[PDB]
């Protein structure tokens, strides 16, 4: 859920406020997305928006109400560090490694300012 | 929380189901506790009851509504092993030692069947 997202991209990224730094940025980092990405960090917003679109695609998702923005899973960061729990069910466990992903390709990428509320003409 | 602390020992025991082979064992293992230990894992669950104890004087678990049996915290179990999260605040981080020790402490003693729903006339 997006709450562990903001915890992983923390983790790595300790200055951060993910849901306000890597909200509406890019063509893809955010509700939705479409378009070119503009740099690799939307690149990153990319994969990860279609790591969640196969997860919705897997029967264990499919059974649960819960969609990946709402349901809870298991991780850990230790040492910057991000693992994802054997606990989780097979749905959570995808999703905790879309977000584990995510987090890690955000941390590795420069964050251009000007493409932070990008006008969506650009898409 | 209660849930938690269920995975975490599976986390070290993958054979039991938690709730039901250490709950009502001993003197200590299950709500309240008194008397003295009638073994290791009694010992064990004395501990954890001690550990309870001292988390919720601290002045992070007061604040808090939540007691440590529905504080829920964030750790992983990875390899059989636990770790708990930094992105725990200080009362959730101290529950989730307690319950790591006593998870491992329950994996290191002997089971002992015949203190199993101990009749508290022994405490
Ligand atoms: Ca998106
Ligand atoms: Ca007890």
């Amino acid at each position: 859920a997006l709450w562990q997202f903001n915890g992983m991209i923390k983790c790595k990224i300790p200055s951060s406020e993910p849901l306000l730094d890597f909200n509406n940025y890019g063509c893809y980092c955010g509700l939705g997305g479409s378009g070119t990405p503009v740099d690799d960090l939307d690149r990153c917003c990319q994969t990860h928006d279609n790591c969640y679109k196969q997860a919705m695609k897997l029967d264990s998702c499919k059974v649960l109400v819960d969609n990946p923005y709402t349901n809870n899973y298991s991780y850990s960061c230790s040492n910057n560090e991000i693992t994802c729990s054997s606990e989780n069910n097979a749905c959570e466990a995808f999703i905790c490694n879309c977000d584990r992903n995510a987090a890690i390709c955000f941390s590795k990428v420069p964050y251009n300012k000007e493409h932070k509320n990008l006008d969506k003409k650009n898409c």
